[PDB]
């Protein structure tokens, strides 16, 4: 689903996010409604020319698989531009753009960039509508959202291009979507941990969640608006005492079909250190009790190593299973912080349970109370010669 991007309201600096909407099947229901439809471009030009057969027509010909390139990098005297004229006067909010998608993905992405509007078709008349950046992915198509405006022509301006040679697959125009803005102000700040004030009750929300239904991605608001309800409902922060012991049970194929939560749950995995050499952090969820991860960076005075889970679903668990490397068991965590949290992202976490083992071979168990994981964060409080190592991670239901 999608993520809220934030609120932007123009000081006219654009938001600029990643658009994940072109993944989904309802990208074209989307441009049905939303889209400034191709037939209303009625040219482009550039003031840099173009790059051997990399005509500046191909940053508009609605195929991603096509790129323009400028014939003139960017240079201390020199800023690459395009100027793309609507067949009307056109109001837009919105650019998606990308770079060249080729063998060189990224090269010419502009990192930073200008917008700027003319509501006639000839003369130096263009006023600055929208400043922008993105410094997250050079290959990335991000949606570019400043404040509604009429244009005849817009002005794209490359104030810094990645390796200066301008380039672009894609140039493609939106107009306002109310809902959607709506939508992206659902919370208070980046960390999406605050609910915004006109959506911060279940009343709000469940009717915020209804004004939505007809729109052509609703079913990708449901995450955000089923992120919003956990907080919405959370309960305070109140660790238990986590019982762990030795088990054997992960052999068990039948009780794993009952009890164990599929593999396949798993969205994401990631931790705060590297890891050794080739001790990568899959294999602590490949289901081979022989492979393992290893930290890249021990537990100092002031760090702890931990490891983050992602779930497709929302799962009740009372148990995680883990092991160190069963070689050496250099990085058993001997003792356990778990974190719990109910949202698929955002700065949600809280602290479920707290407990400690003696370094095994083997496997062990930390059994809680039944406690709702969206995501689960493994922290290792304290790891037997300050590493830290998992063979495997599994977790168990009640
Ligand atoms: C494939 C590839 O990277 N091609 C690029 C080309 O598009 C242009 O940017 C050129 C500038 O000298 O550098 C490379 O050859
Ligand atoms: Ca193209
Ligand atoms: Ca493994």
């Amino acid at each position: 689903g999608l993520v809220p991007r934030g609120s932007h309201m123009a000081s006219h600096q654009a938001r600029v996010s990643k658009f994940d909407l072109y993944n989904s099947d309802k990208l074209d229901a989307y441009n049905q409604e939303f889209q400034v439809s191709r037939s209303n471009i009625k040219s482009i030009n550039n003031n840099g020319g173009k790059y051997n057969s990399s005509t500046i027509d191909k940053a508009i010909d609605g195929n991603l698989e096509t790129h323009w390139e400028t014939g003139k990098p960017n240079d201390a005297n020199f800023t690459n531009e395009v100027v793309v004229t609507f067949n009307e006067i056109t109001n837009i909010d919105r650019i998606v753009y990308s770079a060249r998608r080729d063998s060189a993905r990224g090269k010419g992405f502009a990192k930073e960039f200008e917008i700027y509007a003319s509501l006639k078709d000839e003369g130096d008349d263009f006023n600055l509508v929208s400043s922008g950046e993105y410094t997250e992915s050079t290959r990335d198509l991000v949606e570019i959202k400043f404040n509604p405006t009429d244009f005849k022509r817009l002005k794209f301006k490359f104030k810094k291009a990645d390796q200066n040679w301008a380039s672009a697959a894609e140039f493609m125009f939106y107009k306002e979507d109310k809902l959607n803005e709506k939508f992206n102000g659902l919370f208070t700040d980046s960390s999406m941990n605050k609910v915004s004030e006109e959506f911060n009750t279940l009343e709000k929300l469940n009717a915020f969640e209804n004004e939505l239904k007809d729109h052509p991605i609703y079913d990708l608001y449901k995450e955000g608006l089923n992120n919003a309800r956990a907080i919405l409902t959370e309960t305070s922060e109140n660790p238990t005492k986590a019982t762990l012991g030795q088990i054997t049970y992960n052999l068990n194929d039948d009780y794993n079909n009952q009890y164990r939560m599929p593999y396949k749950n798993i969205k994401a995995i990631k931790n705060n250190g590297r890891h050794y050499a080739a001790q990568n952090i899959e294999k602590a969820i490949d289901n081979d009790v022989n492979t393992y991860w290893e930290t890249g960076t021990l537990n100092s005075s002031s760090f702890n190593n931990e490891v983050e889970v992602e779930f497709n679903d929302l799962v009740t668990l009372d148990r995680i299973v883990y092991g160190s490397r069963q070689s050496d068991l250099k990085g058993f965590a001997e003792e356990v912080y778990i974190y719990a949290s109910r949202t698929s992202k955002g700065d949600t976490y809280k602290l479920v349970a707290t407990g400690a083992h003696e370094a095994t071979k083997g496997l062990v168990e930390a059994k809680f109370e039944p406690t709702e994981f969206k995501r689960v964060k493994f922290k290792f409080k304290k790891s037997k010669q300050n590493s830290a190592t998992l063979n495997e991670l599994m977790f168990y239901k009640p």
